[PDB]
Order: structure tokens, then C-alpha cells, then sequence
């Protein structure tokens, strides 16, 4: 099986290729052609030209209809997209089917609808001569949007950027993660088959440094770079586009906390922290890797979580009651197991997990690890401060509300937090004091595409979602008429 | 020893001082204490800590009242601020009195008012269990705002950042231009006398590279850097904050066009382009340095503009009919004159100006140049494409509408444009096609503080004004309650 | 044919029926069962109950999809809807096909979209005790919406109300005009086939006074009455709902002017006023019945419009180049011809028309009149001040801009106005001074569903369109949480 | 003393006068001159004319500044305003001082501020010919606003209407309650001394039916009638303006509930219901006259409330620890005592109060009654369903959440409700189900002037507050430019 770039309406190979590997069993899924600098230039230029072609002449309404057509096309190939996400990543099929693929479809439909409903502003003003002036704003396409995305929820995060970009009338050059190229390549097929004009959507495959990703970031022809990934990568990209002063929007790492207050529904909080720590095998940017539980219920919480964690089924994506697939790759697993050893070196108690399961079948050639809970580290331990991106959490007791707020906030990251409490005042009083972009109370990972989304501190720069997307992916121009 | 830093509620000197020179006559006005890195650190830490003191406990209504007090305090010392602005810059007293200081005061009043009226959003959503969830947003202080400002409209541009920063509950570390330190120092005393708590507003003086500006830019304690100045400096700052992923907001250079169609009110357009070319001796970022005039009215337009330009009075800030003061510095004057010569070398006709006036008095020791009009350069001439930031414009003829639109947009800058036409269709049709942040029709430099304001391409990153400032200077946090 | 009511998911007949006559030839199209007070009661109660059923449990997203399905269901039977509107009203087929049915579909699709994208407000406040409070707002269904609609654009105006009502989660009892019952009845079939729950949409046929219209209006079970029709009728309805303080939204009569300035594109203005005067045989509330033309071009304009009006083809709905059908009914034609005579009596010069065309075939039994232009009446003439609602206009000269603005505003009505001028300032200066809900410049009847729509003075009460509909058809509720 | 009307910038008397009685001691405070129909016409015509005068030429910033000048004028005579409100209404001095006058001043400042920051909308649209069109909206003054207001919080409720009316550039004819004419008359002096142009604000004294209130409501010269008062009065006014189709905004009666759940903070709930029942001697429209308390805490609740109610000091407005003044007048006291008896006759147990206190001084000639608590009535009792508007409440046990929601909602009124609970889910789940305009959770009568305010069913029509006021008190006009 082979995955080509899609540039100016044509699927094309490249001089070099790389392997896409199935993390479940370590087997080759496909060969992926790595776009070189010459090909990235071709994509950007094609995207610049497409802005002046038929795409650029579409009414907002016709543009929106075509985008609903893109979504219809994904839906018409639903299970192919499910199979592509699962193969690349080891994601349980049930989660790809009910969450990932429908959300990627919803991304297109929501931003197409926002495109149709969105409007801008009128400001009247007085002038010296008494005749007045009017200032009105308009939204125009920003230009060519460079999209660079990660491997953890590949189609969802890719379309989260591509949908608003296109809804705002931009053209796109998009570089998915080398670990998860397939569903982006299928999306290119859907675009083609839907009649999306050539150059409007371009797909380039490859890596970051000295590859497609870096070349995209360096190209003078883009107007913006939108990015989801590691904070360090964000910094590198920000430096790269600096001379061009390109617009930038970054969703970066986190080390998210969950707080369980004494008045929590304890069984629910146990279930919720279980989901927030081990969903996608801890490979969601929104996962909790630090947990704070009031001292009065600490021991009961930890015992309860251990029992639930140990009932998790780790195995095949379509295995009967499977809860966790593997990590994305052998390389990522090396990093996570290296953090497993560090926790022990730092003096953790391993409440459960802390190694890899033994399957005695092909899964032993994949990249699985066990769900893991630690106890007994200090707030300054590396395993409590650094993002691990695996199925892990450290649990720590606390006594006082102001205390735990400060401890949650004591971080260079600030993406998300989940809080468990049945008390009205506490929910609102505490939530507003947490230094993050997103707080959930008594739940986790609930998303409404209308809301602003982003992080603070090292977890990002800017916000997207709803009108924040419509603003980021557009030129906002002011036109002032003297009457 | 005259102009001090203001750090954590105290005026402090520094280890070294630099001269502030009057561009009217080259005389020493004052010595300015240059903040060193240790003092910049002290300012950022004090601002960090002030977020945790009484300032951070004010209601939005009390904060807004205090900000109106700052405004009142400027008003109460109105003529001192005029004198300080005039001394530093050579600005005509009439202009500083009727435009600069009033507009500085309006920045504070407008952002104080917007702080009281602003609200956020409520999103209801359905959930699988049928009980729903509520998502709501809140604006919170972003943190410590680093402000780095330019010399051209010193107090106006300084307060354009400081007012929204404070209105959103932030604390501030602000570095005005080394060329124009006085009004900002007076503002520090106004803050002090109004009882702004210590650490909320801090003033550090100095240069850019290897001085207070660079140091502010590198400090991990700030949450954002908002900047107005040269594009190259914007790039440098973007790189400097990259490792911290700090929020950035840049208002950068331009090479703005004016366009005059055959159906313009010719006298009004001549008057308008005279203002847009030579106001503040061509030292406003929004000035026109490129002008395109329809061939049918070209000669008449140039002839009329020459007449009006030669009637401009260039002299003392309190001289009876003064229109233009000097340039900001000898150093800037040398650069503008280097362009004056480049224009001739590039083949220009000098319609008027092209040199420095001879005053036969102390003004000859200052930094004056003549209002200058060029004709005969090609679109690729350096003098037609690089920002000069002096009292100059090149005038070129055009024939077709799509032609002049292309020539206007054929630039790495895109700050503003002015269009002169009496035709309703043309006004709206052409304006929407100009790739800039701001288009004026039949006027220039009308500003309503509610409007989004910014540039595209090298002219900027992001937008400020109205809700765009309220959003930039705030954390926008989403709180999601499961019901 | 027979047209039944639709009450609680069942098509039902009534004790009595009335004739629906084809205005083309006077022939019987169908019998229509007239709802009595008892059936109106059944519809209202069923509507109240359906609010507590499955309809009320739908998510906004599922409600919007069901509303898109209604729209699909109309599309699926598009030509039946065309044939129904044409039969009832004599509308040229081309207009019904390109304008009326597609707009009725768009009403559902647009308000379904708005429902998905709409949100509400979050207000934070300080309190004495320093802990604060949160006020958030929600949009809830108002309840049962009573809809009473007119005969001139039957399906379009009927769905303009029913779409937002349903999109906001309300249930509906709707009473279309007795002259034009067919497309509304077809719409009930679409609702049924699409699986809209019983009681959500109820259709009651009948008249106004002493019939279904009045009975709806008196029923204490409705929460709102939204209405489009004559100002007099509006006044009657307002009195009727007064004891119950029902929410009301009225779009009422007009006596709309067109103004043609000396710098107009004259040929385009002639064509414009032709359309605004004689579209739908002058039976649109937005038509121009008063026209003011600058003295310098008055004679040429009148002569030009005469020529164009005499070129209009008045004939069968599917006749080759047909432009005008008949009036709605013999009774309406009696009223219009009564004004034709009054005009002559008031001293008008009949420039063209002023009677009935003679066909010498079955159309002579229909309700046709001639397009008519008058000249020579004073501003106080009844024919210049009272709404005729036929294909007529009076044309008068003017000299001065303030004079003509005053003459346009000298009316108890204030729905719309169209202005013709090529001049940028004049367009904006004059438009803002016209005391109406809607001004068009160099066009007429361009409608964007997101805009506010409504009239002033006798022409209405309230606004609909965009968020104004979302607000009118919802309870806006404030919830204040003390923290 | 004498209270004059204020018409076209002159204080004027009338042919007839009526007495203003102090309810504390039944002494005459002043004679009030009753506007006749001719004086009302004179006021309306002056307001119409003033729209075309200097008022109408003010920039929004100058208008706002003059409105702040009105507020300043009130502040400068603060204690005079306090004395006026106290004299008229018997309201405790501390309450008029810390709440009523300050809030009246804030009404002006807040709507002045909103006027400066408010803006409107721009909609771009595609057209057949590919050139497009622009629709923009503007806010214009609606015209002459008729204001009719109640006696319970005279200045607060008066200025709640007058402030947005004027902030939106309208002119005003205002008729305060005959029971409380003083603070409004003082306000006219402030308007006069602040230099508000003649005709902009006109004050007419008199009664309702066959007096100034009725004449206002019948005058064809107004553009809107905004009203706060009884529901039957609202219905009367709605009929009165119907023929002119005037815009209407009604804030009408309530029979508001408070609900105390088992998990409430009991002492806080007891204090909260004490305030919500007996504030202003129960003469606020927002007061709780019905209380539902969970069965498990009902007895403890009633006993607590009895104690706290009996601690209330009923007496002189300036008496040391005074909590309650008298009722507004002897007539109102007759109605309230009539209810007190009816409560007995209907089966009520009197837990406390139920008659009039005995002073043995001039207060016995006043209009005092005792704070009263009933128990043992059915949900259908008149005393439980009809608004009494005195310091009274009935308390009833409940068991189930859905039960008490249904009992709260089983009312022809729907103004406000307060809920007491410490549980997060319950607070939000129950609040959204209460069919009123305003729900408070764990507090009462907290008011943020940006929020929408209004009632459902008999409690009102329309919303006011924040942009809801900016919309109601303005013409929203759409201007569509074909390009
Ligand atoms: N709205 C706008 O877009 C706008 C408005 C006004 C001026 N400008 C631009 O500003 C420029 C003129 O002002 P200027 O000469 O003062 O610009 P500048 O870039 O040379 O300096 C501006 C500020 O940045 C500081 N600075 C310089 N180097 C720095 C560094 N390495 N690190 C941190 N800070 C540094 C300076 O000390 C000064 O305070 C023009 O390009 C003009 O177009 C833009
Ligand atoms: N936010 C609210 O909804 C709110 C607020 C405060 C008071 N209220 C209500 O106000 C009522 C008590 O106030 P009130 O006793 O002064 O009401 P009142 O209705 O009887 O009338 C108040 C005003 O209306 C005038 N008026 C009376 N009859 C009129 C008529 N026929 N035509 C024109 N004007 C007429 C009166 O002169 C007076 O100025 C209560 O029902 C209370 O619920 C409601």
C-alpha cells in the first residue's frame, strides 16, 4: 500500500519514502512518499494560484455547500476512514467509529455553517464637519494556510484546522504526522472526488526538521502557520516564520491536573479520572497526568482507581471489550518506559502497572504499555512536571482549596484541568482560578466546537474555535468612508 | 540626571544615563537613566507580584474608575504633557495640544469603558445522558504585559497599549523609545499620584538590542509582548519570545499608497494627500509614500500638490503658522537624506524639496528636512518600495482600475491605503480589493477606537482595538459544567 | 380538490368549507375546510402538549436536522409547490420557480443553521462579600406560536414565520390566508411525511374576523402572535391579545417611495422602478407606489417608464414572456379599481393603464388589472398616501435633496425605500435619513435572511430576521448564581 | 410644597392639583399639579421638536457626556434626592441612601457608557451579476419615548427607563406615579441645571385613567410606551397604543416563588427569604410571596423565619435599627389588609403579623402593617395566586424536585424565582426549568444592568437591560448597497 502527496490536483510520488508501521504488531502498513523542498514549493505556489481561480469566485453559500460535500464524501467512505485511523494508530475501533471520524466530519459541517452565518461590524462616527463617517469591517481569506498536525487523534485534529481554513476561503498546504498519514491521504481523495479545485487543498507527507514540515514553515508564500504538537516544536516554528511575520496559532503540550474534592461523587470521580488518564492510552493532550485528591478520601480513591485500572482490557483495536490499544510507536514507547524507570528512581510507589503486558502473540511485537498509577512523588519531581504522553497518573493528597489551586497552577503548562465536586459555589469559585484554557467540572473531554479553545503559558498561543477560528483564518479589514 | 525609571512604585536611577536631544536645535533636554537587566527583572517580578495584591482584587467597576482617574490626572497636567511631547519630538504645539494628548487621554477612557461593558459567552450543549452541560467563558488578566513602543506619536502609541493592558486587569512593564522618554515619565508620576498600586505600572528606559527592550523581551516572567515599530524589529522580538511561547501583537512598517481616481474631488484629494504625506513630517506609520493618480488629472494633481507643499511652514513648534517640525533625530535625518539621494540616483524628478532647509539659525543644528515630492520612478525602485518614514511621496500615473489595485497590492507591506473617488460602486468595489488592514475613502487617519486595527503581510501580526484588544490582553477561559 | 386542516398529526375536515378561486379565470380550484373555535382550541392544546413530548427532548442539532428534512421534503416535491402557489395566486410560473419556492426552502435551512450556531451571554459581577456572582442567559422555546399570514407571497411569508418558530423549539398553530391555502396544506403533508411529531405543527384554515384567525388570536394558550398583513388588522390583533399580554411581532402596510436623483444611472433606475412598482402585479408590501424623480430628468424618466410598462406582458402564469399575472381576487380588484377612479377624481394624469385589460377569453372572468402610472397629484392626495397594493405608481418631480427626504418621510408608514444615485456620499447621507426599516440603493428587494427586517410607524412593531427572530421566538432567561 | 410639571424647559403649573401624602404619618407633603390633555400634547410636541434641535446634533460621545453630567447633578444633590424618596414613600433612609439613589445614578452612567461602546452589523452578500451587495445596520433614535412608572422604587424605576431612552438619542415625556412625584421633579431640576436642551426631557404629573398617563398613551406623537406596573394596566395601555402600533415594553406583576431544598444552607435561606419577602415592606415586584420548603426542614424553616421576622423593626425611616417603613398609602394598606383577612377566611394559619402595629404617636395616622407569614393554604387559594404587594409570604412544604418545579410554574405570572441549594447539578438543572425571566440561586435581587430583564406570561412583554435596551429604544435600520 502506498501514500502519495496531493499537489495541485494530482497525486504524486517522491524521490524518498518511509514506512508507516502498525503499532499493534509492528508490521508494515504502507510506504509514504516524502515531499521534498521542491514539492513543498509547488504546493504553496499552487495554493497561491488557486486563490485567484474558481475557488476564489465562489459565494460564501456555494463554498459552504462544497464543504458539506467534502463531509458527505467522508461519510460515504466512513468505515474506510475508520480502518485507516485504526491501522496507523492502534486506536480501538469503537472510539474511531463513535468519536474520531464523526467529529472530523462535524468539523467540516460546523465551520461551513459558521461561514454562512458569520457577519462583521458597522461603526458610525462623528466628524468635525458634521457629516460623519462609517467604518465597516469585512472578512477575507487570509491567504495560504500551512497546517502541521500531530499523530494522536489524526483526522480529528487535521480537519479541526483544514475545515475552518477552507470555510474562510483560504487554500491549504497540510503536512500530517509521519506516524499517521493515512486518513489525511483518504481526505485528499475525498476532496478530489468532490470537485475541489486544484491547488485549494494540498497534502504533503514527511517529517519535521529538514523535511516537509520545516520546508512549509520556511516558505515565504504562506500567510499563516497553524500547529498542534509539542511546545518545543511550537517555539521552533515560531522562530522559523518570524522573518515573514506570519500569523501563528499554536496548541501545545500540557501537564494537566484533575482535582477530587472531598464532596465529590467518589465513584464518578474514579471513573472520570480513569477515563482522563488512560483514554487513547494516555495519548490525548487533554489527559490528566497529575491528580490531587483531598486527604480525607485519598486512600479510598487510590484503591478504587487501582481496581478499575486493573480491569482495563489492553489489546487489539477490535477486541471484544478493549479499552486501550498500544502507544503510537516503538520510539514513543521507549520514551514512556524511560519515564516509567524515572518515576521509580524518583522514589514513586508503583500502585499498578509500570511495565508492558505479555501477550504471547503478535502484540508482543507492537508498542503496548500498561496503564500506570504512581504515588509518593513531590510536586517538583520530573515525572510530575514533564509531559509523558502515556497512560499514567500520579496521585497526591491535599488539604486546602487555595493550596491545591496553587499546586495545579504551579506549572509552565496551562492547557486543561478537571475538577470533581458536587458543591455549586466550589465549582464556580475554583474553576475561575485555575490557570488553563479549559476546565471541566464533573466530566472530561466534552467539546462544543463553538467555544474558544487554546492554552496558556507553554500550552499555546492564540485561541481557535467558533468565531476565534473565523477571525484567525481571515483577514479582518476595516473600510472607513468619509460621508 | 532628569528622567528616572519607575519600578515597584519608586522612581529609581540606574548605573548609566543617556542624552535626550531636542530635534529642533540639537540641544540637550535631559539625561535618561537606562534600566539594566537587573532592573528589568525587578520590574517584571514587581508586576508579577502586583497581580496578587490589591490591584488584583479590584472589581471591574473600581478598576475602570481608577483608570478614569489616571486619565483625569493627565488632563490636570495637560500643558506639561504637551510641553514634554513637543520637547522630545519637535511636534507643532497646536498638533500636540489638539491631537496627541487628547487622544492619549481617550485611550484610557475608552478602554476603561470597554472594561465595564464587556461580557462573555454561554454555550448550552446536549450530552449522551440527556442532562446536558453548560459551557461558559470568562476574561481574566493575561498576566504581565511587556510594552515596547516607538518615537513617532510617543504618548498616543504608548497609552494605546498601556490603557487596554490595565483595563483588562494586567500589570505592565513598559519601555518607551529612547528618542521620546518624557511623556511616559510624566505618565508614571500621574499613575503614582493617582494611587495606582506599586508594581501595576512600571517604566523602564533604554534602547533595544543589548538594553532594556531586549531584556524585557527575553524575560520569562512576562505573559505577552505588544509592540509597535519596524518590521525587522518585530521579527527579532518574535524570535526572542519564542521559547516562552509568549502572546504577541505587532504593528509594524508600511509603504502605504494613496489612489486618486478621475472622479475624485480634486481639491479635497490634493489636500488629503498633502496631509497623508507630510503630517508629523511624514513620520506616521499610516502616511502615504506612494501615490497613484489617474492619467487625466495627474499633471493638475502634481502641480496643485507642489503648490500646497511649498506653502507648508517648516519651523519652531510655537512658530506662528507652523505646519511641520523637524525629524525625530539627526540619525533619522541622515537615513531620510540617504533616501533623498537614492531617489535622484534612481532617476527621480524632484518636484519639490529633496534637501534640508537653511534657517540661518539654531534650527540648522536640529534635524529638519524639506517636504519632498518625486515623479518618474518605476514600481520596482527602492524609493517606491522601502519605507522611508520622512515627509515624502512619489506620484505615479495609472490608467486602469485593476492595474492600480495590483500595483497597490504589489508590496510586502499592507498597513493602510487611501482612495479618492465620488463614485459609490467604485468606492466599495475597490476598497475591498486592497490587501491592507485599513482603507480610508475620501479621508485619511480617521480612527475610531472600537475598530479592529492592524496590518497584513509584513505590517503586522494580530489586531487590536475594541474587542480585539479586550481579547488580546485577556486569558479567555472556558469552564464546562456537567449537569 | 379539498384542503384539510392538520391538527395533532391528523388531516381533518370541518363542518363548513369555502371556495378557493383561481384568479386567472375565476374557476374553482378546491374546497377548503374552515376551522371552528373548537378545532382551533384542539390545535392550541395539541401544540401545548407537544412541547412536553419528544419534540421537546430533541437536542438543538437533532431539531435542526429535522428542520433540514422538512426543507428536503419541499425540495422533493418542488414542482407541486410551484403549481400550488401559481394556482392560488396567478403568480407567473418563472417567479414561483426561481423566487418563491426556493426562498421558502431557504427560510427553513437558514433558521435551522442559526439554531445550531446561536449562543447566549455570560456576565460576571462583584458582590459585597467579595465572592462574586455569575449571570448567564439561556434561550428557551417561547411556547405555542400563533402564525397568521397573508396571501401575497403565501409560502415564502408563511415559512418566514414557521421556520424560526420551529428552529427555536416552539410548537406552531398557523392560519394561512383564505385566498392562498394550498402551499400551506402541502407543507403540512411534508411535515407529516418527515415525521414531525404530532402537535408540533398545526394548520388551521379560515378567515380572520369571526373565524379561525380571530379565534387563534383570542386563545389564552398561545405565547405569541406573529403577523404579516394590513396595519388595521395588526391593530385589531394587538387589542385581541392585550389581556393575555402575548408577545407580538407585526409586519404591516407600507406606502414606499423610490427616489431617483439626477446622477442616477437613468436606464437602470427606470428598470428598477418598473420592477419595484409592478412585480407580483404590485402586490408586494415592498413595492414602490410613490416615486420622486429629479426635475432635470423627470420627463425622460416618465417617458422611459411608460414605454417599459407598456412592454410588460399581462397574461397566463406559463404564457411565453409573461411578466404580470392577475390580482389575487375579484374583491381585491374591486378595491384597486376603486383607487384607479379615485386617482382620476383627484386630478391625476393617467400616463398608462388605469383599467383592466380585455382578453376576449376566459381570463376576462379572472381578476386582472393594467399596470398603471399617474402624474400630477399633490402630496396630500389619498392615492399618494394610502396603500393601494396594486401595480401602480405616482411620479412627482423634486429639486432639492432635503425637500425630497422630507416628502418621503411625510407618511404614517415607514417600511422601505429605494434610492438611485451613483454618488458615494449621497448614497450614505440620504439613506440614513429615510425613516424606514429597509433602504436599498440602486436595487430593490434584495434580501439577506441574517439582517433585521421590520418597519417603523404604522408599518410594524418589532424586528425579525437573524438574531432578532432567534430572540423573538425564544424566552430569554437570566440565571444568576451567587458564588 | 408644590410640584410642577416640566415642559419644553419650563416648570409650569396646571388648572388642577392633588395632594402628595407622607405615608409615615398621613401628613400633606406637597400639592402636585396635574397635567391636562393640552399640557400633555404640549410636552409631546416639544419632545418631537427637540429631536430636530441641538440634542439631535450631538455626537454619541457628547450625548454620553451630557448624560454623565445628569448623573453628576444627582450626586451633587444626593441627600436631597434621598429626602424626596423617603418623604414620598416612607422608605428607610439607610435603604434610599445606599441602594436607591446610587442605583438611579448608575442607570444613567451605565446607559451612557453602553451608548459609547454600542455598534451595529455588516452583512456581505453575493448577487446575480457577481458584483455583490452590502447590507449594514444603524441605530437611530426611535423618537419620543413615553415613560409611565410605578411608586415602589420611584427614582430607580423612573431612571431605568429615562436613562436608556436618552442614551439612545430619544426625547422623553415621563409620567411618574401620583404616589411618588418628588424625586422625579427634582430630576427635572437636575436636567434643567445640567443644560439638557428644552424639550428633551418633559415631566408630566397626574394619575392614570382619564389623566396624564392615559393622555400620554393615546397621543399619536409618541413612538413608544415603556411601562412598569400592574398587568391589567399593561393590557389597558396595550389597547390604547394599538391603533398607532406603538412599540411597547412592559414589566408587569408577579407572584414570585422562593424554593428551599433540603440541601440549602438553612440559615442563609432563612435570611434570604426574610429579605425577599419583607424588603421595602414587600413592595418590590421581585419579592417572594410564595415559598416552598422541603418537608424535611419545613418546620425548622418556618420557626426560624418567624423569629427573624419578629426581630424586624417597623418604624420611622430614620429610626435607629429600622427595617420596615409603612406601605405607600392608606388605599394600598386597605387592599393589603383586605388580603390579610382573606387569608384567614381561606383557612390560613397566621404564623406572625396579620394586622397593623400600634405606635401611640403620629405613625398611627400613617399606613403601616406588620410583616406576615401564612401557612396551611392550598395552591389554589387566592392569597397564594394573586399578587398582594405587601410584606407577606405563604410557606408550603414540598417533597419532589419535579413537583415543586410544576407548582412554581402553575401561575399566570412568571417574573422571578429564587432557589436555595448547595448542589451544583441541582442548581443548574432546576433553574433552567423555572418559567420566569430571572432566577436567582442562593441570593435575591442581585442586579447587573447589562443583563436582559423582563417576565413571561402576565409578567411582561419584551426585555430591557444592556443591548436589549439599546435595541428597544432605537430604530434599527437596514441599508442595502448594490455594488
Ligand atoms: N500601527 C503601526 O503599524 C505602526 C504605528 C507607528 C509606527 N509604526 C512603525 O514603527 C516604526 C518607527 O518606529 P521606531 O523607529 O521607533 O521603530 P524601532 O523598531 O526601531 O524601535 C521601536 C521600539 O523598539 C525598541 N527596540 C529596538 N530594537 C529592539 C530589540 N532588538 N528588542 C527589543 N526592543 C527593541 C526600541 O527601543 C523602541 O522602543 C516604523 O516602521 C513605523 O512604520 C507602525
Ligand atoms: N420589573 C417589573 O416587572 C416590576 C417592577 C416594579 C413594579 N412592578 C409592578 O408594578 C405594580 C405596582 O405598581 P403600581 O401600583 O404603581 O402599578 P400602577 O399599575 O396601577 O400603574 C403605575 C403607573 O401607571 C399609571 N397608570 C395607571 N393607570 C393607567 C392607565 N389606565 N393609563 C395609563 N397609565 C396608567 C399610573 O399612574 C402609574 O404612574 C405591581 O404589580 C408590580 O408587580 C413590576
Amino acid at each position: 500500500s502506498q501514500l502519495l502527496n496531493y499537489i495541485d490536483g494530482n497525486f504524486v510520488t517522491s524521490a524518498s519514502s518511509f514506512a508507516n508501521i502498525n503499532p499493534v504488531n509492528g508490521k508494515l502498513i504502507s510506504d509514504v512518499f516524502e515531499a521534498d523542498a521542491k514539492q513543498v514549493n509547488e504546493a504553496v505556489v499552487a495554493a497561491q494560484n488557486a486563490l485567484k481561480g474558481p475557488w476564489g469566485k465562489l459565494s460564501v453559500q456555494d463554498r459552504a455547500a462544497l464543504i458539506h460535500k467534502i463531509a458527505d464524501g467522508i461519510q460515504a467512505r466512513f468505515e474506510e476512514f475508520v480502518a485507516a485511523e485504526v491501522a496507523d494508530t492502534g486506536r480501538p475501533v469503537h472510539q474511531a467509529r463513535t468519536l474520531d471520524i464523526p467529529r472530523a466530519i462535524a468539523n467540516f459541517r460546523t465551520f461551513a455553517d459558521l461561514a454562512k452565518t458569520s457577519h462583521t461590524d458597522l461603526f458610525e462616527m462623528s466628524t468635525s464637519d458634521g457629516s460623519g463617517a462609517l467604518n465597516y469591517t469585512v472578512r477575507k481569506p487570509l491567504g495560504v494556510i500551512g497546517v502541521i498536525s500531530p499523530w494522536n487523534l489524526p483526522l480529528l485534529l487535521f480537519t479541526w484546522k483544514v475545515a475552518p481554513a477552507l470555510a474562510c476561503g483560504n487554500t491549504v498546504v497540510a503536512k500530517p504526522s509521519e506516524e499517521s498519514p493515512s486518513s489525511a491521504t483518504l481526505l485528499a481523495e475525498v476532496m478530489h472526488d468532490a470537485g475541489v479545485p486544484p491547488g485549494v487543498f494540498n497534502l504533503i507527507h514527511g517529517f519535521g526538521k529538514d523535511s516537509a514540515g520545516e520546508f512549509l514553515t520556511q516558505h515565504p508564500g504562506i500567510s499563516a502557520l497553524t500547529f498542534t504538537g509539542e511546545s518545543k516544536t511550537g517555539s521552533t516554528i515560531m522562530k522559523a516564520v518570524a522573518d515573514g511575520v506570519k500569523e501563528v496559532s499554536f496548541e501545545l503540550g500540557g501537564k494537566n491536573a484533575a482535582v477530587v474534592f472531598a464532596d465529590a461523587d467518589l465513584d464518578a470521580a474514579i471513573e472520570g479520572v480513569l477515563r482522563s488518564s488512560f483514554t487513547n492510552s494516555g495519548q490525548v493532550c487533554l489527559c490528566s497526568e497529575r491528580v490531587y485528591v483531598h486527604r480525607s478520601i485519598f486512600d479510598e480513591f487510590v484503591s478504587g482507581l487501582k481496581v478499575e485500572a486493573e480491569r482495563l482490557v489492553v489489546g487489539y483495536p477490535d477486541q471484544d471489550g478493549v479499552n486501550m490499544g498500544p502507544l503510537i510507536s516503538h520510539g514513543h514507547r521507549d520514551k514512556v518506559l524511560s519515564y516509567y524507570r524515572l518515576a521509580v528512581d524518583e522514589g514513586a510507589t508503583v500502585v499498578t502497572g509500570g511495565g508492558v503486558p505479555k501477550f504471547n502473540d503478535e502484540r508482543d511485537q507492537g508498542a503496548y504499555v500498561q496503564p500506570t498509577i504512581w504515588t509518593g512523588l513531590s510536586d517538583k519531581a520530573r515525572c510530575v512536571t514533564e509531559e509523558i504522553f502515556g497512560p499514567v497518573c500520579h496521585i497526591s493528597p491535599f488539604d486546602d482549596e487555595d493550596e491545591v489551586i496553587n499546586r495545579v497552577n504551579d506549572s509552565n503548562y496551562g492547557l486543561a484541568c478537571a475538577i470533581w465536586t458536587t458543591n455549586l459555589s466550589r465549582a464556580h469559585r475554583v474553576s475561575r482560578q485555575i490557570h488553563v484554557g479549559l476546565v471541566w467540572v464533573n466530566t472530561w473531554y466534552l467539546r462544543d466546537l463553538r467555544t474558544p479553545f487554546g492554552g496558556v503559558k507553554l500550552s499555546g498561543l492564540g485561541r481557535e474555535g467558533g468565531r476565534f477560528s473565523m477571525d484567525f483564518y481571515s483577514d479582518i479589514a476595516n473600510i472607513c468612508i468619509k460621508i
